[PDB]
RNA sequence: GGGAGAACAACGCG
RNA sequence: CGCGUUGUUCUCCC
């Protein structure tokens, strides 16, 4: 429906559609397209929490701005899962995506059935 | 009724009972006593709002601490009136005077009679 | 990654 | 002085 830009650069980031919600708080984003748009760098302290565990961080790729994205995780069987911040982002036209949130229906719950389907 | 003291170097500041609210925001303190428990420098960026004039700042007459209190302003007839930041003090005992205000009574609106018998 | 917490440095309105 | 906002640091829980 709605697309989110890079806070910092207000480069495009993904679609409200390619977002999945993970035990009602993380934000993960669907899609091989979406992992161009992001670099990583590894991450200096490791941490496992939730079903998570930490693989590295997401920045943006554009490399004048490198704006912190989130993080990259293994949950389940399913690794380098993106996992977005959501206070990095911004909505296209101005709002940020926290308010657009707020303001909106639930994003789609994350169905490891349809994972299944799109990384077999 | 509860004592006030210097955030930062835990000095007697004042009594609730001497304190009073303009406006339900400014809170100032009545009597000579506490001005020997500051020392103030001339406002650095003079500013007028509601009834006040600025006209210095306040710090804790701690050599060793100096924290920031306030500033003094002339209200009315009332100059060097001292006006506490109510961040820069923590309540004997520990909790600080603003979750001490949460939980108690409201402290007494200025009365400006009371003040013409104090100041005449 | 989400939820809180505290500190510092500043920006805006009165 | 109140109010609202930012950046950063530290920490807790998950
Ligand atoms: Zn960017
Ligand atoms: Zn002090």
């Amino acid at each position: 429906q709605k697309n989110l830009l890079c806070g910092k650069c207000k480069a495009y980031a993904c679609s409200t559609d390619d977002i999945r919600i993970i035990k009602d708080s993380h934000h993960i984003v669907l899609g091989e397209a979406f992992k161009e748009r992001y670099t990583t760098k590894p991450h200096k302290k490791p941490m496992q929490f939730d079903g998570f565990e930490k693989k590295s961080k997401m920045y943006c790729r554009n490399n004048n701005c490198q704006h912190d994205w989130g993080i990259t995780v293994k949950y389940l069987t399913f690794d380098n899962l993106p996992v977005i911040k959501i206070k990095s982002f911004v909505m296209e036209s101005q709002m940020d995506f926290q308010k657009w949130k707020s303001i909106n229906s639930s994003l789609k719950n994350f169905d490891v059935e349809e994972m299944s389907n799109l990384y077999p």
